[PDB]
């Protein structure tokens, strides 16, 4: 089982723990509480890792960091990765898109000035929401017929922006069925009900926003 | 010839600019200057693409936005992207990390409180120098004998925080002499005493720093 290292929240390794889910890959979680900082800046430069950081992927084939490489090494190894060079420059676009989408709200959440960016962030939401609903159109999912990880990573994204504006999706159905479809997975649906689902905090505990200890 | 379009700075576009120039692909640059904002939001949703956004690429066979997407594809079709699962992931892992590393420089000049930010940055850039430092080693390049496209990510970023603090490589020989070897590559030294190559602004023009008319 490969070794997962990630602080207690959703942030960057939720998309990763639902693709793992969905594919049945057995790994271990090590999790580090809000209080851990000092855990991991001691052993961070004894774990054996080239470019040590959170989350980090160790297992007898491959030692990692970096969200998304973690995210591509599962995928790749699952045959989602693309088989032509054209397909697989169009996923790593759309992983960039749903990297935007997620570091968008990060951003904000983080500064101090959350109050204030947060309604030129809610005047541009719009827009952003239907350019995925235009890309993702009458696809059951980003690429076509068949799940990937990039669903898993617009899903939380999505998930999490309407924490802060719930009706955001209102105006766009298929982003709306698209939500309840991942949840219907039965993989995911069963983590979801599981006691190893972080459902809380969204961003760091010390986020403005979506850091609480209990959602708003 | 395929179509590039970006602003006329380094920022994102940099390091796809000389990795074209070094495997001599021909390409056609949509260069929008500082006052082209109308130029670019006006045909923004006319060009084609399925998620708008600067930079982007087109030609017979692809339409991509995304800059680590765009640099991924010609990449791809130059067989440096990785040949298995666990070099893919090493080498998207490398790519990450030198996205970190350009955006942390990114994240503070496009801060008005830049000047405050600036401190706590440079007190923790010698850790990240050598974080660096270490994982090249003894290597030519980031990956071993040949050169690829993380190589220029890297080179970018590194060139670009020379700017903010000039003696940040001096406790890093190898750091200094990976710099030097690109530059010393005869296709990327042709480029760079071309009228093509774009020497300034570093980051955005409206930036504290990195954003002038000319270097500071
Ligand atoms: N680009 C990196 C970002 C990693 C990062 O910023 N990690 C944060 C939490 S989201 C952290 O606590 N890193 C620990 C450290 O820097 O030592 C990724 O996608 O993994
Ligand atoms: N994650 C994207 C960022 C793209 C981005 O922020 N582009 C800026 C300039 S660096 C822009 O002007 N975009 C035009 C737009 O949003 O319409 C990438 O790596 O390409």
């Amino acid at each position: 089982p490969a070794k997962l290292g990630y602080w207690k929240i959703r942030g960057l390794q939720q998309p990763v723990r639902l693709l793992l889910e969905y594919l049945g890959e057995k790994y271990e979680e090590q999790i580090y509480e809000r209080d851990d900082g000092e855990k991991w800046f001691s052993k961070k430069f004894e774990l054996g890792l080239d470019l040590p950081n959170l989350p980090y992927y160790i297992d007898d084939k491959c030692k990692l960091t970096q969200s998304l490489a973690i995210l591509r090494y599962i995928a790749d190894k699952h045959g989602m990765i693309g088989t032509t060079s054209e397909e697989r420059a169009r996923v790593s676009m759309i992983e960039g898109a749903a990297v935007d989408l997620r570091q968008g709200i990060s951003r904000i959440s983080y500064q101090p000035k959350f109050e204030q960016l947060k309604e030129g962030y809610l005047k541009d939401l719009p827009t952003t929401m239907k350019m995925w609903s235009d890309f993702l159109g009458k696809n059951p999912y980003l690429r076509g017929t068949s799940v990937s990880h990039v669903d898993f990573m617009v899903y939380e994204a999505l998930d999490a922006i309407r924490y802060l504006e719930p009706h955001c999706l209102d105006h766009f159905p298929n982003l709306q069925q698209f939500m309840s479809r991942i949840e219907a997975l039965p993989s995911i649906k069963a983590y979801m009900e599981s006691n190893r689902f972080i459902k809380w905090p969204l961003n760091g505990w010390h986020a403005q926003f979506g850091g609480g200890d209990a959602p708003p």
